[PDB]
């Protein structure tokens, strides 16, 4: 019903849709395998963080094509979304959440030390490096990301004379934006660990709203149990209402259940790992 563009074609050699739209590619340079995102005609600025960020844990664009439609090439992604690893109570062991878990903090403080916050983290933006369960992760979906609080600071820099109240009732909270992503962090934490999510509407009163903003999450025991008292205690901390209380990502990497040397050793073998293939002999 359509073709791609001849400057793509030039390029690379489309393939198989890996999520529905990502396809996998070939780039005829290389005959390396890629991934093309596809987004039917805000992705000028997701290009622009996307090129400025350079974190292992952050996806990396290739090349970028602005046609009938976007095509955003990116690097492929063997292992796939999490989200597939989550869906329908399956749940995964408490080893293999804190590895990933650990690299997904380390990504966020990374985009917060860049002052980006992603707004859309979820199982379906984390991906998988391999088929492997010990394997690295990569943030991807920058398509709601925000670039972080200057025309509140310039008009504090006058005399608010005629200054509405609402705006010095904001100078409380402003510059804690940020905090929603560890809420979100918080969520895929507890669906990692438990399997189910901790607001839902399945076998409920509560409207999913009024368990969020109370922050009364579903504790299921029987789940739980099979859990460390440490794990539960950063979701905890994490599923805080008040986004000032809330867990940072420091304060997340600083908890107990991350000072896990063994977790840290598997992580920076992985980047060793991924990293020997482009590695330049250096000046000793
Ligand atoms: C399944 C769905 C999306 C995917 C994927 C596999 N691999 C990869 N790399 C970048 N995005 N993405
Ligand atoms: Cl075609």
């Amino acid at each position: 019903m359509s073709v791609y563009p001849k400057a793509l074609r030039d390029e690379y050699i489309m393939s198989k849709t890996l999520g529905s739209e990502v396809k996998l590619a070939f780039e005829r340079k290389t005959c390396k395998k890629v991934a093309i995102k596809i987004i039917s005609k805000n992705v000028e600025t997701e290009i622009e963080i996307l090129k400025k960020l350079n974190h292992p844990c952050i996806i990396k664009i290739k090349n970028f094509f602005d046609a009938e439609d976007y095509y955003i090439v990116l690097e492929l992604m063997e292992g796939g979304e999490l989200f597939d690893k989550v869906v329908g109570n399956k749940r995964l062991k408490e080893a293999t959440c804190k590895l990933y878990f650990y690299q997904m903090l380390l990504a966020v403080q990374y985009l917060h030390e860049n002052g980006i916050i992603h707004r859309d983290l979820k199982p379906e933006n984390v991906l998988l490096s391999s088929q492997e369960e010990d394997c690295l992760i990569k943030i991807t979906d920058f398509g709601h990301s925000k670039i972080l609080e200057t025309s509140l600071m310039r008009t504090l820099c006058g005399t608010p004379t005629y200054l509405a109240p609402e705006v010095l009732v904001s100078v409380g909270t402003a510059g804690y934006n940020r905090a929603v992503d560890c809420w979100s962090l918080g969520v895929i934490l507890f669906i990692c660990l438990s399997g189910y999510p901790p607001f839902s509407e399945h076998r409920t009163q509560v409207s999913l709203k009024d368990q969020i903003t109370s922050g009364k999450y579903n504790f299921i025991p029987e789940v739980w149990a099979e859990v460390s008292e440490k794990a539960l205690d950063l979701v905890k901390k994490l599923l805080v209402v008040d986004p000032k209380a809330r867990f940072t990502t420091e304060e997340a990497l600083r908890h107990p259940w991350l000072q896990d040397e063994d977790m840290k050793r598997k992580f920076q073998d992985l980047l060793s790992e991924e990293n020997e293939s482009t590695a330049l002999p250096q000046v000793l």
